[PDB]
């Protein structure tokens, strides 16, 4: 009932909150951050330029909140998902912490809706499979403890990747 998947482009999404698999620049990349970048035109680079003048490099694992120009959000989420490295350099856990304090940035700004992309599972070279189940375990047990945010949504770019979110979730 609050959590759902859907298949197509996050920047087509109108929630409160569309969050970025940025990097720790913030500056701007490929993926998902250069259809986010394209869609809200110039002020959302403005506004990530002002943050990173401000605190610098946003380090991985963690997460910032702007203004959406153009796109149909109130605002974007940019967190920084890990580069994936084999699985023995805590990268499940940065991208847990990636998902966390994304939600949590969510809620402390008053926002109820927020849509995800798939973190770190393009250019980053994170396992479909095993980031899928994180995704979905950690947003599930947040929004257990938390009224806030109400809804989120899930956003798969492919039929593949959103069968299994779709799975996983009614897994349990
Ligand atoms: N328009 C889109 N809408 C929804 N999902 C998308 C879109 N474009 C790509 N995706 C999905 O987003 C996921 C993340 O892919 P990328 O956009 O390449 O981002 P990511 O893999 O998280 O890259 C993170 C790392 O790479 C650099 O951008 C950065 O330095 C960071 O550490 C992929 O599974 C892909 O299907």
């Amino acid at each position: 009932t609050r959590i759902h998947v859907v298949q197509g482009d996050i920047t087509k999404l109108a929630v409160d909150v569309i969050v970025n698999a940025a990097n720790p620049s913030l500056m701007g990349g490929g993926g998902v951050d250069g259809a986010i970048h394209r869609a809200a035109g110039p002020a959302l680079l403005d506004a990530c330029l002002k943050v990173r003048q401000q605190q610098g490099d946003c380090p991985t694992g963690h997460a910032v909140i702007t203004l959406a120009g153009d796109l149909p959000a109130k605002a974007v989420v940019h967190t920084v998902g890990p580069v994936w490295r084999g699985g023995e350099q805590n990268e499940d856990q940065l991208l847990q912490d990636a998902y966390l304090n994304s939600l949590r940035l969510v809620a402390a700004n008053s926002y109820t809706s927020v849509a995800f992309p798939a973190i770190s599972t393009g250019v980053a070279g994170y396992p479909r499979a095993a980031a899928a189940e994180i995704a979905v375990k950690t947003v599930s047990e947040f929004i257990t403890r938390h009224a806030l945010p109400e809804q989120v949504y899930f956003v798969c770019y492919d039929e593949e990747n959103a069968h299994l979110y779709e799975r996983l979730l009614t897994q349990q």
